[PDB]
């Protein structure tokens, strides 16, 4: 069973900035056998092993793989099946094919065959992965994402009829994608995505951004925040958490609060909000369509329903405009939530239940395709303190194995790594947030 094998996976670790470089080493992490035993020590049970093999494949048909580099990922997927670990080899980083997937890909499948066919004779502990994190003109129209990875599995199962591939969406394997992704009725298919919301934690001082994130963002289980997958569009507002609640301030005539989601919801009917003054505003589910005008009073619930403001069929946009010419003195939004048929969807929250809300979703559809799922990629940047990365660490591990989701830290060592190798000590810490025994 492709359950069985998921759960197989279990926790792992990624031995990242290694053999996903242009070479091994080049982003600073050289692979040694003792990480393997470390990992096997430390209560992991899967190692995904992040390679792009675009930089040592020929650039001409047959587009023939390096033998030598295919002797180091023998040694690695060897060293891996010593020591009892499963052992994920997927095809990373690919900036040709993202740029142009229609010219690489005749590269790209033959350099998926030559993979399989190689370890066509691996045991169950070896488990294939399409393509890591697809972007750019993936993003653009994720059906050729689909096709692609359609083609690429048909090459894959030609030489492994019933090995585990792991299949992930668009938008460098984001969840809020899930909805766009299309796998045929391949029974031994695992979907993946990356978690590593909120951005403005996960990756504050991270040099290949472009902008590089400010630095210093405190992350805390009480630490309000929106629903997962809705983004700040207010214009013309002072909109920011203060303490449990969110503090507004109108700062201009028709000025907006605005909660933007680029998934969206489905099953909800109507909109409730509390604030902690009267206030005058139009309500909009909907944009360009015509809002409600609904005036409100303090400490009082507010229900409207989503047929009277916009009526949309997939909830994107909420938008609460201050229904006045003028500015207006800041208040104190205390709820917000839509409800349905079905469990409501708290809009304000804090982090821990804003990571709930995303695996909630992923649940969602993981049960709705019937598909396992393996969260590949998690794990906060060292520029932030040491015990917000532990606490969302261990946030997220705790509310993927809620899900019962399959993961894999990333990573191991160096930039989100749990070992410190100058020391040779674990960063016990993050470790115990990963592994709490
Ligand atoms: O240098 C560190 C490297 O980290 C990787 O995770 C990024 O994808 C690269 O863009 C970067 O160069």
């Amino acid at each position: 069973g492709i359950v069985e094998l998921n759960r197989q996976l279990g926790r792992g670790v990624n031995l990242g900035n290694a053999l996903e470089a242009p070479w091994e080493g080049a982003w600073g992490v050289r692979l040694e056998e003792g990480f393997f035993e470390l990992i096997r020590e430390a209560g992991f049970k899967t190692i995904r092993l992040p390679v792009s093999w675009t930089h040592h494949a020929g650039r001409a048909a047959p587009y023939t793989i390096d033998p030598a580099f295919f002797s180091r990922v023998d040694w690695a997927v060897t060293q891996a099946t010593r020591r009892g670990l499963n052992i994920v080899v997927n095809v990373h980083h690919y900036d040709e094919l993202n740029a142009n997937p229609q010219a690489e890909e005749a590269r790209y499948l033959s350099i998926w065959r030559q993979i399989a066919e190689r370890y066509r004779n691996q045991p169950g502990s070896v488990y294939f992965e399409l393509l890591n994190e697809p972007h750019g003109r993936f993003n653009d129209n994720p059906q050729l994402w689909n096709d692609l990875l359609a083609k690429a599995l048909r090459v894959v199962r030609e030489s492994n009829p019933s090995r585990a591939v792991i299949v992930g969406p668009v938008g460098w394997n984001s969840l809020w994608r899930l909805s766009e992704l299309r796998l045929p009725d391949d029974p031994n298919l695992i979907v993946t995505f990356h978690y590593y919301d909120p951005l403005e934690f996960t990756h504050q001082g991270a040099e290949w951004l472009n902008p590089v994130p400010p630095t210093g963002v405190v992350w805390r289980e009480n630490q309000g925040a929106f629903a997962a997958g809705w983004q700040n569009w207010s214009w013309g507002s002072r909109v920011g958490f203060v303490g449990e609640a969110l503090e507004i301030t109108y700062q201009e005539g028709w000025a907006g609060f605005y909660l933007h989601s680029d998934a969206g919801v489905e099953g909800y009917d109507r909109l409730a909000f509390r604030t902690s003054a009267p206030v005058s505003l139009q309500v909009s589910c909907r944009r360009d369509a015509p809002a409600k005008a609904v005036t409100t009073s303090g400490g009082v619930e507010t229900v409207v329903n989503l047929s009277e403001c916009g009526n949309p069929s997939r909830l994107t946009d909420l938008i609460l405009q201050n229904n006045s010419p003028n500015a207006r003195a800041a208040f104190r939004l205390e709820r917000l939530e839509l409800r349905g048929p079905g469990s409501p969807l708290a809009l304000l929250t804090h982090q821990q239940n804003a990571i709930a809300q995303a695996m909630e979703f992923a649940q969602r559809w993981a049960e709705q395709n019937r598909r396992p799922i393996f969260v590949g990629e998690f794990g906060a940047y060292e520029k932030g303190d040491l015990d917000s990365r532990v606490r969302w660490t261990g946030a997220v591990r705790s509310e993927l194995e809620k899900r019962n989701f399959s993961w894999a830290y990333w990573e191991f060592a160096a930039g989100f790594g749990i070992y410190d190798r100058t020391t040779r000590q674990w960063r016990t810490p993050l470790l115990k947030a990963l592994v709490p025994e």
